[PDB]
Order: C-alpha cells, then sequence, then structure tokens
C-alpha cells in the first residue's frame, strides 16, 4: 500500500473510471470486504489519547458521512482509524436528494456534497451495529471507540423528537453520540443552532441520555458548523457549559465559498469539504476552546490530510481530530501518512505525546 502509488496512480485511475457516488458505494464494499492496503504504521503510546470516558489509541478518526449506515466500521479499523463514527442517521430510512448529490473539485482537493441525509433509518443501523455489539465492546476497551451520528428525517415535524429517538436506539450501542445541527443540506436544521432552540433540543437529548442503563450510557456531542456568527459561537459555549455538554465537533461542511476555488463545479449547492475549509475550521476550533476555557473536548475535522493539518488543529484546542475528503484523494494509505506524520512533529515540537499539545497554542 505505497501512499504515493496510491495518491498518483490508483486513485486519480479509479476517479476516472466512477462517479464520485459510485466511488463511494465501491469504497464501502472495498472496505467492508478488508479489500485494503496494509496499514504499515504502528501506533506509538505517544499517539494515544484519553478523552470522553475513553482511550483512543491515535487521535485520528474517519469523518461522519463515509459510512453513513454503519456498513464498514471494522474495516475502518483495519485501516488504521483511531475511531470510527457512522452516521449521519434518521429515525426512519429516506432516499435523500437525486442524483447527482455529490462533486470532485480536484484542482481545490475539495468536494461539494449535497446528498440530503440518505440513511438506511435507526432501525437498519441498529440492528447491523447489533451483530457486531460485543465485538466492538472489545474494541473499544482495546482503544479503539465507536461514535454515533445522529440526524433527523425531511419531512420530519418535531426536530427534536427525531435525535431523541436516535439517543433511545442508537445511544446503548455508541461510546459517543453526536447531535448534527450543522448539515448545509437540511432545510432549517442549522436553525437548530440557535441559542433556544438549542438549549431545549440539547436538554431533551441529555435527558434521555441519562436515562439509559450505566453500561450503555453514551457521551454526547454536538456538531457545529464553520459558518457561525461569533454570536452563534458565544450561544452554543453558553448552552455547553449551562448543560454539561461532552464535547463539541469542530467543524461540519460549508456553505461559503472561498474566493480563489478553480474547480468548474465550485458554484453548486451543498456543503464544501477538503483544503478549502481546513484553515477556516482551525479558526472555529480555536475560537471554541477559548470560548469554553479549554473544559470541553473538541474533535477537530476539515481539510485534514497530513500531520501539519493534524497539529494545526490539536495545537488550536481538538483532542482529536477527523477527516474524510483526504481519503476520497489519496486513498487509504493517507491514514497511515497522516499518523506518521503528526508523531515526527509532536517530537521535532518537544511534545511528549498528543495530549501535552492540546491546545498549546493558546499558552504561548
Ligand atoms: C460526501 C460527504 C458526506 C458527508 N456526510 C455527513 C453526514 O452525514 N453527517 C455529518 O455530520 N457530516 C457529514 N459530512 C461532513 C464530514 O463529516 C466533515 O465534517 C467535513 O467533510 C470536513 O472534513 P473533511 O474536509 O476531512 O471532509 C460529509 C462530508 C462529505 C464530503
Ligand atoms: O468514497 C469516496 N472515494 C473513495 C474513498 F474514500 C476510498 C476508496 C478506497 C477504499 C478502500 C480501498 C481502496 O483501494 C482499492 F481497493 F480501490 F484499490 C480505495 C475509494 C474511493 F473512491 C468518495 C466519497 C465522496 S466523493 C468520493 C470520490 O470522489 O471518490
Ligand atoms: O448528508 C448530507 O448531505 C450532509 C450532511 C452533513 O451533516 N454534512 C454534509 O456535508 N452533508
Amino acid at each position: 500500500g505505497d501512499e504515493r502509488f496510491y495518491a498518483e496512480h490508483l486513485m486519480p485511475t479509479l476517479q476516472g473510471l466512477l462517479d464520485p457516488e459510485s466511488a463511494h458505494r465501491l469504497a464501502v464494499r472495498f472496505t467492508s470486504l478488508g479489500l485494503l492496503p496494509r496499514a504499515r504504521f504502528q501506533d506509538s503510546d505517544m499517539l494515544e489519547v484519553r478523552v470522553l470516558g475513553h482511550k483512543f489509541r491515535n487521535p485520528v478518526g474517519i469523518a461522519a458521512g463515509f459510512d453513513k449506515h454503519g456498513e464498514a466500521v471494522d474495516g475502518l479499523y483495519k485501516m488504521g482509524f483511531g475511531f470510527v463514527e457512522i452516521g449521519s442517521v434518521t429515525p426512519k430510512p429516506q432516499e435523500g436528494n437525486p442524483r447527482p448529490r455529490v462533486f470532485r473539485l480536484p484542482e481545490d482537493q475539495a468536494v461539494i456534497n449535497r446528498y440530503g441525509f440518505n440513511s438506511h433509518g435507526l432501525s437498519v443501523v441498529e440492528h447491523r451495529l447489533r451483530a457486531r455489539q460485543q465485538k466492538q465492546a472489545k474494541l473499544t476497551e482495546d482503544g479503539l471507540p465507536l461514535g454515533v451520528n445522529l440526524g433527523k428525517n425531511k419531512t420530519s415535524v418535531d426536530a427534536a423528537e427525531d435525535y431523541a429517538e436516535g439517543v433511545r436506539v442508537l445511544g446503548p450501542l455508541a461510546d459517543y453520540l453526536v447531535v448534527n445541527v450543522s448539515s448545509p443540506n437540511t432545510a432549517g436544521l442549522r436553525s437548530l443552532q440557535g441559542k433556544a432552540e438549542l438549549r431545549r433540543l440539547l436538554t431533551k437529548v441529555l435527558q434521555e441520555r441519562d436515562g439509559l442503563r450505566r453500561v450503555h450510557r453514551p457521551a454526547v456531542l454536538v456538531k457545529i458548523a464553520p459558518d457561525l456568527t461569533s454570536q452563534d459561537k458565544e450561544d452554543i459555549a453558553s448552552v455547553v457549559k449551562e448543560l454539561g455538554i461532552d464535547g463539541l465537533i469542530v467543524t461540519n461542511t460549508t456553505v461559503s465559498r472561498p474566493a480563489g476555488l478553480q474547480g468548474a463545479l465550485r458554484s453548486e449547492t451543498g456543503g464544501l469539504s477538503g483544503k478549502p475549509l481546513r484553515d477556516l475550521s482551525t479558526q472555529t476550533i480555536r475560537e471554541m476552546y477559548a470560548l469554553t476555557q479549554g473544559r470541553v473536548p473538541i474533535i477537530g475535522v476539515g481539510g485534514v490530510s497530513s500531520g501539519q493539518d493534524a497539529l494545526e488543529k490539536i495545537r488550536a484546542g481538538a483532542s482529536l481530530v477527523q477527516l474524510y475528503t483526504a481519503l476520497t484523494f489519496w486513498g487509504p494509505p493517507v491514514v497511515g501518512k497522516v499518523k506518521r506524520e503528526l508523531e515526527a512533529l509532536l517530537k521535532e515540537q518537544g511534545f511528549g505525546g498528543v495530549t501535552d499539545a492540546i491546545g498549546a497554542d493558546h499558552r504561548r
């Protein structure tokens, strides 16, 4: 599994033969079948992180959206990810938007997607996870946690109830749950990021979570957008502190279109991911870390494709990071690359380990 071979030949050829969504479906199939290049990199103690009531062998996870229905969890761990997050999952099954709904921006090392929460639904995912529940229990104990990202149905009349249902159904199977109120492709979803609605929504979510039996009680995190106003961020930080939310995932895709995008499909509707989002995400992490006084665990996501990208987010305040778009361009080998580069940079910058670097920029 040569990083250069996948980056220079395999992936480019694959993308030249298959459209984005087809490539993705194949990716999921191959991953679930274990058809992956050998993960040479061996995790060192330096990369181990303890947060959210769990141990993570390494801080690099697969972001939500790649394995929406929980079909390739084990294959993703085999890829080298320190933790896996599936979803978003909606209460009832739904098809999402018509195709095409995902677009590549090669010149920008970016992607634009408007899937619209295509989901097999809670019931299907529930049984799929139950079939490997004990196997996961051992993985988690082994330092390989599982996260479940919750969404809401398009025609739902009670947003809060949709999330409450997800907590009750998939909460017992997850190490952590994500209340995703930052999808740019669901009408009025990001509005749930407002203070009044957010507090009511999260109060209900936490009540349902607290009602679960001890060993089946997951940490609850909120995934936010990179397009929030300063006021929005202040409010989120306030509610997080008020309710005791366990953590934040920063960030989801952006509806902004940074000047400089070259892709012919730059004006397609949807959320932009990849390099163009990287620093916007890092800065959002930096601000949320400060607003929460570094007391709230943050999973950094957005444009991570190298060890430097990962370390910048960690130094900005992230305890863990995730990636997705980088995988679509460079393939499976990118996971080992990021981990190897991160370890080298940590040493090079005098950090005994990842934990020591969390929020380092704020202390200089
Ligand atoms: C094709 C695609 C589908 C996604 N689906 C979801 C989703 O269902 N739920 C979610 O919370 N984020 C979703 N995301 C967002 C990613 O989890 C992540 O927040 C974002 O893409 C930034 O990371 P990246 O630049 O490494 O891709 C999706 C992203 C892409 C590119
Ligand atoms: O999943 C996308 N890409 C991917 C991807 F992440 C991973 C991928 C794999 C997975 C496992 C083994 C591989 O090596 C092999 F077996 F093939 F040799 C290649 C193939 C892919 F095509 C997306 C998503 C949204 S858009 C898009 C894309 O533009 O390709
Ligand atoms: O499913 C989608 O369209 C979607 C959801 C989400 O949270 N983020 C994203 O980029 N796309």
